């Protein structure tokens, strides 16, 4: 299993998924290490190579800080990398099925982090279950994050910014180049991702220089309209300079306070990151996209209005409850171990967190909106999670979708509320951010892992999705007589709920609190 590649040949592994062969060709490099000189660059060309490369294991991660706020708890280190952080990390991994197929769909997987941290070598981004069932394509890259993914100085090529983005680029770029020879059809391409990887695939949508590079689009839980999605032209500067300050690398020359941030440790940058921001919150995102005049041409709000955006079929969703896992993260009252009744005080200061910039009359009105009981004790509780839920995702998914829409494309939005029984966190976090990943990625298919029954069906029936989406630009699931996903038009605005139970067609999701979110707010 050896395939020639327009870079040079590289040797897969045959895999065993339920009783066949996926062949797999984990950690292909697809750019120059971006180090020394390199470091803060849009991603250089590779140089052709000889001699067969070893793609047998994931490569190494790139440079983020970790997740310490749990040791040994696996709810969280399970999105904490598994192997080496190396500047050296742009790599990318392909699942052919087996035998070689014809002119198969290929899904690239863009994962999230908050565009800070995140590998494409997760548990939960395995991408042999969708090979071997859907006789799909599936392909992850790993992307630099934080301020090495994404430092920015506008107009300076030394730090232009979305270099992050532009990795993922020269992924597609690699698909496209490259996909054929696999056994893959580069003009039925889909991107889906997850949070900070579902809006840079709404991203991919407005770059211009994507458009090619792919067919169709799947966001989960994550929009470039979301409040933590673009930073500033000025966040971006006052952030850049600081991290310069906290190095000691400043400089009245910018080309040279980048030069003095090449010379400093992976490490060093690594742990001053952090400080940029004032009173980050915990979905900072200290280093994410801007409008660098390159990969965005102008602020993506604007683009996506007027309607400058691929045109294709989307498919976006959200899970029932957002906001939840964020409020161990510094919300106060709040722990993955108790049931973390807050009371009214608690959700108060809570507010102070999420929206630490905003003004007091700005809380008064979220607190106002968000506490009309229907005088019960996890009132606030659940108060605060679909506040930060509503406000960093749910809301911004559906306005994101819906403006889409309003442009001819057919959309199809989902609501997972279904709950992992695996779920290492508490119950009160119900179906958590990120957690309908491993539902799309097949892992519920595998009987051994734990899994309910139940839970198969419903990861087999969104896999099957998905792949028809991928593969016809329809979600659909023909066959096992079951319901039909309806177009999410701007007006009716059906969406369709996943669950293991009983599915249904509904509407509007979260009117009440999303024109909040989207029309008011917006103006304190
Ligand atoms: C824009 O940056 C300034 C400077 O940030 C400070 O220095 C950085 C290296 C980093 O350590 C930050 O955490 C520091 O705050 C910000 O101004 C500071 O604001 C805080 C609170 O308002 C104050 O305690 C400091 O004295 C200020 N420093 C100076 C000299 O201005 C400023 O708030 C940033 N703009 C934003 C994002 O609001
Ligand atoms: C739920 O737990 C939080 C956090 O408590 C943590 O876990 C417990 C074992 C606790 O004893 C501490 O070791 C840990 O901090 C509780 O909130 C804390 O409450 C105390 C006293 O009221 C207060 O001093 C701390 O500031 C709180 N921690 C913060 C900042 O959130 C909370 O009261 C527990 N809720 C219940 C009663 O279920
Ligand atoms: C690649 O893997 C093959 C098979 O295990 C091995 O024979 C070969 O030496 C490897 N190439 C290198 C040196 O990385
Ligand atoms: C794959 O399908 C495309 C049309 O989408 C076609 O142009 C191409 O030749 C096919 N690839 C194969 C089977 O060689
Ligand atoms: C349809 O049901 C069969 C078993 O009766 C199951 O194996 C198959 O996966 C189901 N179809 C899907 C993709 O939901
Ligand atoms: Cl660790
Ligand atoms: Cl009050
Ligand atoms: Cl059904
Ligand atoms: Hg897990
Ligand atoms: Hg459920
Ligand atoms: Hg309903
Ligand atoms: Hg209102």
């Amino acid at each position: 299993i050896i395939i020639a590649t327009k870079n040079g040949k590289v040797r897969g592994m045959q895999l065993t998924v339920f009783g066949g062969t996926v062949t797999a060709f984990l950690g292909i490099p697809y750019a120059q290490p971006p180090l020394g000189r390199l470091r803060f660059k849009k991603p250089q060309s590779l140089t052709k190579w000889s001699d067969i490369w070893n793609a047998t294991k994931y490569a190494n991660s790139c440079c983020q800080n970790i997740d310490q706020s749990f040791p040994g708890f696996h709810g969280s280190e399970m999105w904490n990398p598994n192997t080496d952080l190396s500047e050296d990390c742009l790599y990318l991994n392909v699942w052919i099925p087996a035998p070689k197929p014809k002119n198969a769909t290929v899904l690239i997987w863009i994962y999230g982090g908050g565009f800070q941290t995140g590998t494409s070598s997760l548990h939960v981004y395995d991408g042999k279950f969708l090979a071997r069932v859907e006789r799909v394509i599936v392909v992850s890259m790993n992307y630099r994050v934080g301020a090495l993914g994404f430092l920015a100085l506008p107009g300076n090529p030394e730090a232009p910014g979305n270099m992050g983005l532009f990795d993922q680029q020269l992924a597609l770029q690699w698909v496209q180049k490259n996909i054929a020879a696999f056994g893959g059809n580069p003009k039925s391409v889909t991107l889906f991702g997850e949070s900070a990887g579902a809006a840079s695939v709404s991203l991919h949508l407005l770059s211009p220089g994507s458009h090619s590079l792919f067919t169709r689009a799947i966001l989960q839980s994550g929009s470039f309209n979301a409040p933590w999605a673009v930073t500033s032209l000025y966040e971006a500067r006052n952030r850049t300079l600081n991290l310069a300050k906290l190095t000691g690398c400043s400089r009245e020359n910018e080309t040279e306070i980048i030069k003095c941030l090449r010379n400093k440790d992976p490490q060093e940058i690594l742990l001053n990151e952090a400080f940029v921001v004032p009173y980050g919150t915990p979905l900072s995102v200290n280093f994410g996209p801007t409008v660098d005049g390159d990969f965005l041409t102008d602020m993506p709000d604007i683009l996506l209005e007027l309607g400058q955006f691929k045109k294709t079929q989307i498919l976006v969703g959200v899970n029932k409850d957002e906001g939840t896992a964020f409020l161990v993260y510094g919300a106060p009252g709040f722990s993955k171990d108790n049931n973390s009744i807050i009371t009214r005080k608690e959700f108060q200061e809570g507010l102070k967190i999420f929206f630490p910039g905003v003004s007091e009359f700005g809380k008064e009105s979220i607190l106002f909106h968000y506490t009309d009981w229907v005088q019960r004790p996890e009132n606030y509780r659940e108060a605060l999670g679909d506040v930060v839920g509503d406000y960093n995702f749910i809301c911004p998914a559906l306005e994101f979708t819906k403006k889409f829409s309003e442009w001819g494309n057919n959309a199809f939005f989902y609501y997972f509320e279904h709950r992992s029984s695996k779920l290492p966190w508490p119950e009160w976090m119900g179906v958590m951010h990120g957690y309908e990943i491993e539902f799309v990625f097949g892992l519920p298919l595998e009987r051994r892992d734990q899994y309910t029954k139940a839970e198969e069906i419903l990861s087999r029936s969104i896999v099957k999705r998905w792949a028809n989406f991928a593969k016809y630009g329809n979600p659909q699931e023909t066959q096992n007589a079951s319901t039909s996903w309806p177009v999410f038009k701007s007006t009716e605005q059906k969406y369709l709920t996943l669950n293991t139970e009983s599915t249904r067609i509904m509407t509007k999701l979260r009117a009440q609190q999303c024109r909040f979110w989207t029309s008011f707010f917006p103006k304190v």
